[PDB]
């Protein structure tokens, strides 16, 4: 099966998923000098007041915080988007050390981790139909640097001991993802893909410029998770990031001067 190792990591994925070498793959390096300010881009509208988290899951690649997406509650709109995108889950990518972990890079700078809030376009009715469309998903990406603790992250950190291994889940209700957002919603945007198999080219990426700070202790708890299932040899869940892919025929647009 695909994963993040020497034998099954990103440089192997193209064998089972040939779109890995496609024209709109993610992540990418954001060259800040080349990204053009687009005065036509709108402010991002992040409406998470009514978000209903259900559960947290270790899927063997990351942990997913899942939301009830059966109504228009938690939605992303505006920015570069046409229409309404519903929050379905968030997860992170992180490193074995603070100098790597992010998927997007900024002038080749790697952050310690990257948060992905995944949303689907309600015009396609369900997530499985949305991923078959070039405008099916919007993923809001947020960089993590190590410094001060993020108080709004601690409820996630504290539940990880209960989902150490692949296939473990835990009730995770009433988690407010507003506590994971930075102050500024300034962003870069470009058309891309899922960054894990099946690598579908269905994503409008919205990457916030301002990182959030998390503590060394918070990210060290991410690194205690396991890729393996219960009663299997321990492989620490670290370095679950895909490197930057070729930009090809794409423009990265900035919301800000
Ligand atoms: N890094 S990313 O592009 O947000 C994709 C995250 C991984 C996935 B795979 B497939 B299943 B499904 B799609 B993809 B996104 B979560 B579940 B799992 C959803
Ligand atoms: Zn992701």
């Amino acid at each position: 099966h695909w994963g993040y190792g020497k034998h099954n990591g990103p440089e192997h994925w193209h064998k089972d998923f040939p779109i890995a070498k496609g024209e709109r793959q993610s992540p990418v390096d954001i060259d800040t000098h080349t990204a053009k300010y687009d005065p036509s881009l709108k402010p991002l509208s992040v409406s998470y007041d009514q978000a209903t988290s259900l559960r947290i899951l270790n899927n063997g690649h990351a942990f997913n915080v899942e939301f009830d997406d059966s109504q228009d509650k938690a939605v992303l709109k505006g920015g570069p988007l046409d229409g309404t995108y519903r929050l379905i889950q968030f997860h992170f990518h992180w490193g074995s050390l603070d100098g790597q972990g992010s998927e997007h890079t900024v002038d080749k700078k790697k952050y310690a981790a990257e948060l992905h809030l995944v949303h689907w376009n309600t015009k396609y009715g369900d997530f499985g139909k949305a991923v078959q469309q070039p405008d099916g998903l919007a993923v809001l990406g947020i960089f993590l640097k190590v410094g001060s603790a993020k108080p709004g992250l601690q409820k996630v950190v504290d539940v990880l001991d209960s989902i150490k291994t692949k296939g473990k889940s835990a009730d995770f209700t009433n988690f407010d993802p507003r506590g994971l957002l930075p102050e500024s919603l300034d962003y870069w945007t470009y058309p891309g893909s899922l960054t894990t198999p099946p690598l579908l080219e269905c994503v409008t990426w919205i990457v916030l410029k301002e990182p959030i700070s998390v503590s060394s202790e918070q990210v060290l708890k991410f690194r205690k998770l396991n890729f393996n299932g219960e009663g299997e040899p321990e492989e620490l869940m670290v370095d679950n990031w895909r490197p930057a892919q070729p930009l090809k025929n794409r423009q990265i647009k900035a919301s800000f001067k």
